[PDB]
């Protein structure tokens, strides 16, 4: 028997007997993304091109942002869209907190390459007035999360304590359908993805995890150099065919490029529920403690071996 | 002053004062697409998942077929699905042979990695009954070509005499609007793409060109990798932003991969009309003669320069 | 601000500190309706004309149905499309009997006429192995009922205890947005409606009331005879402007021709919760104690003024 | 086989051997009707009511227009929504003049009732610079015409030389599927149609015809009454179910109510062409000589036999 995303959140919701906030949250959440696909595949582009007579990295926010402030179950909402933090209003408050990237893969969409909404639904901790500090928290506290990847199709994977369930998106009616009941990532990939363009800047470490795949020892067989561009786009695929996403340190900074607050943590939290790791290099992406709500971070994620085989190397040159 | 594909391939019709067999290929084909275009976002997935009780790599094949078997401007069509020649019916005879790669990078859709639809439009020469041969012509005689990119959005590219333009699929009115006029790529891009996993079967003419990007000879910023995996998607970015795609020989068979008539042939064309070159290495693509509708070949195309730098590094090992 | 149907259901649900069976309930209906429209508007229509290579009274039903067993809150269901009462299975069963017309207009849909779906939500009172007996209930024992409409656009009105509320269906994302709050109704209207030709069997009041409008005794602006014939559309109209709707008695049966449990029971519970009136002519509809689930009844309704106006005459002929 | 509105006319175009404005004309229109289609089902109603962070007539009029002129097929454009007439710029000219009622059902599109579009097409008559004088022409003079009704579906009924052919919208891909290959109306109909409140301002004739059916002169089945008000919503329903359409003079005045050029003559051409009858009860609708745009008229239409009855009874009260 079937199950719409907007419903299993009702069931589990009952199943736990809380406030209801989280519910509206998800359903708020959900509808926010259905409203971004519409703009994602260029909605009525017809009008803005002259089919009657007489800007995307924005709607995607101007929507979610609103969907939650207005959701009524929020206090402090972060985002790779505002240098400073947004604080819900006295009337529109709720005991939850949200971090997120409204649309990763952004500018790389001119070439219609796949993008998607990423997010972290952490929980507030004190009676102190909510504030940007509320977000400042370690991945693990995460009370739920997941992301929406609008690519070939419009899949939105959800990631709660009860695991992770794949809810495809029949766009013909306007509702998600559960398609991949409670997941878990394969054991060993046979694909490794990391932009290999800045190899010069790659420490020796990385160097060989790429040179022990291309010219593996056990005279096995060479993984793939696949890597699209957007994280949302790769990560996922990696949790399907299995594999490994590498995005480490170099010239720029030791903390690499990628953001911790919203682009990392979330995912790190999905690999870990599907049974995958997520070491930062010296520890776990989900354990690290936040300084600035835009803090940067390095991340390696993928199957158990494609990171234990990894971590193994990384130390050798340490 | 707004315009839709139909109208486009409508207008050019007049200037030419013809017979109506091109404008009805193009049209009748634009339709089969919007369909695959809705069959990919998992149109009505619900219905087949429980909602009321009780395939692409295929559902798509048809759509072009039947839509072409009934255009009447077709004589004999070939596909990445039906082996020998689909020899059109006496009643639906046309003066053009279509060579199409229905759904590209399809088998990698479970992952929602964008995908496209490739297609080359030629014309019969002989007088003799229509068979595989009538479609054994080289992409230099092509009179029409392009493809559709089923990604974050949907864009199709229509190449022919005059030039190249892209149309956007406003999913709210099933129509394709030309978004850019007579587009051309850049001279020397900053991107390279190819499965860098078979680096260990690679042939030198290429093992230099690679070390020739990550570690350029004049301390100038290194380019950037990226290789979505499903061609159509990859090639496209290579267009919009410019750069170089490569899918060379190795040890699979210097036949390499990518299909001639309906994968390489058309892609070279477009490229070649937007100011680029698409070479096999030992000669430009749109020359290489066709023996069997299923002949492969290795192709490197895009921003002319890279293609050139490349074409160069080649000989240094010949 | 901004509201949907699915989150308004949630906000009431919250404020009511309920059990969680209703909110889930109405969420399983909403869904089925949403999946219906796509069919009414001939979704996979051309696919039928083999564009790729190749009965609604039911499907709808089948939907509201199934999705309704699956809402985990039902024990007995009844429709204009299922002879005997349909008893839910042990597991799934839930404290809410529901009745409904899977789609009123079905027949003359060949004119592509405005149609819909009705639904009477009764809470089971007695206590035994769920059987129609409970389905055997009058309109006033209800806690929810109403409808959704198929016409120019898609609207799903929902009236309970709190009030009427209309939710439009955005074809871009698939969700119902609140279009007009606590929908009330004109004390009077200038629009009466009914099957004008059956004046052959018009019991005095009727034929009279008729000529009480066509030619008003007080020289008033003669009413409009807008008869659509297909409940939904008809009814709904009245709510937006006002007037009077009737499907009277005669040689047909001293009891209309519209079943009572799911075609007058709900609709009544709406005309009433909006500020209007409903009647059988002798008595008030909702106050009828239903015998055979498929019993009928004459139904008069619309703005008060007009009803009681008629009603009066009903006595001048008693 | 299959058929799309576009490929129904592109086929017709070939044989025809004409210019191509017509094809471009219709096509451009076809698209114009799709453009509105979405709009009708309140395509973005989610954005206008808040979901982001913050009247239909003119839009539907704006449309058709900016594309008709932009179809390089027009010249003199008449419309129910522009005082006089609009004269295509000198540069975007054509030969065919077009009369269309952008959207009918506008002062009744609150209750959401079925509203559609009707249109006629005359080929320029004067070598004189495009003015209304030009558009002034008899309905017979019509080169083409037809309509599309936004009902349970967005169907299209196109009237041409051939006959009349229908098209139902598949809002998933976006096309007009040929559904009922060329139609004709019944010989006998059993459903009369009209606003019977204007019963006080009816002339004895029109009056008595309602009488012979309200109560047969030969007690065989007593005709059924229907009437949505909306011009298209009915004539159509008439064409599928046999019946008769009346809207003669009354209190307004002995001339009519419905505009000739676009709310009659087209529907007139349609009725006849398919295979029925048309009259003003003063002479064949179309044949009427124009004396100005908004020129109303008395209109009886539908099935021969019934359009025919009315007549013997019309030359009676005379
Ligand atoms: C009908 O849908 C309902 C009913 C109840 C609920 C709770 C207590 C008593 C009663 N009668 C109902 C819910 O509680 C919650 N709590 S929640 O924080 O939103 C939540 C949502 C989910 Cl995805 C998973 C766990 C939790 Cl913790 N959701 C509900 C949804
Ligand atoms: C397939 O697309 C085509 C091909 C030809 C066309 C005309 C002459 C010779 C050849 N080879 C083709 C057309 O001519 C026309 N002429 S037209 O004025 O628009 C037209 C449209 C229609 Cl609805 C019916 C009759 C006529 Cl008259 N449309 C064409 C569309
Ligand atoms: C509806 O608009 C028209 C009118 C005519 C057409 C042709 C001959 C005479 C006249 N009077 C009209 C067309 O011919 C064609 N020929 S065609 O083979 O489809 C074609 C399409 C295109 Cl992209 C470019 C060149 C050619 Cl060759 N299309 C037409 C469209
Ligand atoms: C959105 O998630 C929630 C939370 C709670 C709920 C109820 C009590 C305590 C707490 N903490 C939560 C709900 O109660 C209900 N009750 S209900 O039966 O579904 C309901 C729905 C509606 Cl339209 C109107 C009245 C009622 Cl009676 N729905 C809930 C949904």
């Amino acid at each position: 028997d079937v199950n719409t995303l907007t419903r299993f959140v009702m069931e589990e919701g009952r199943k736990a007997r809380g406030t209801g906030e989280l519910t509206q949250l998800l359903n708020s959440l959900c509808t926010a993304v259905k409203a971004i696909s519409s703009a994602v595949r260029k909605a009525g582009i017809a009008h803005l091109y002259g089919i009657a007579g007489s800007k995307l990295d924005v709607l995607s926010n101007d929507l979610v942002m609103n969907m939650l402030k207005s959701s009524f179950a929020t206090c402090v909402l972060v985002s790779e869209e505002d240098k400073h933090a947004i604080i819900v209003e006295p009337e529109k408050r709720g005991k939850y907190v949200v971090c997120f990237d409204p649309l990763d893969g952004s500018s790389n969409i001119d070439c219609l390459v796949s993008v998607g909404t990423i997010f972290g639904i952490y929980r507030k901790k004190s009676t102190d007035e909510p504030s940007e500090k509320d977000a400042l928290q370690p991945g693990r506290n995460l009370v739920a999360a997941g992301y929406a990847l609008y690519g070939s199709a419009t899949m939105l994977v959800l990631a709660m304590d009860c695991g992770v369930n794949c809810f495809m998106l029949d766009p013909a009616i306007g509702e998600f359908i559960l398609v991949d009941k409670d997941v878990k990532i394969k054991k060993k990939g046979k694909i490794y993805s990391l932009n290999e363009g800045y190899a010069k800047d790659f420490d020796p470490a990385v160097t060989e995890y790429i040179q022990r795949k291309k010219f593996p020892p056990d005279n096995s067989a060479p993984y793939g150099a696949r890597y699209v561009g957007s994280m949302v786009a790769d990560v996922h695929r990696t949790l399907v065919y299995g594999g490994i996403f590498l995005y480490p340190a170099n010239k720029k900074s030791p903390n690499g490029k990628l953001r911790l607050l919203y682009e990392c943590n979330p995912m790190a939290y999905v690999m870990e529920k599907a049974g995958g790791m997520a070491t930062t290099g010296k520890e776990a992406v989900l354990d690290v403690i936040p300084t600035d709500i835009h803090q940067r971070a390095p991340v390696i994620l993928g199957s158990p071996d494609d990171v234990l085989e990894f971590l193994k190397v990384y130390e050798k040159h340490s």
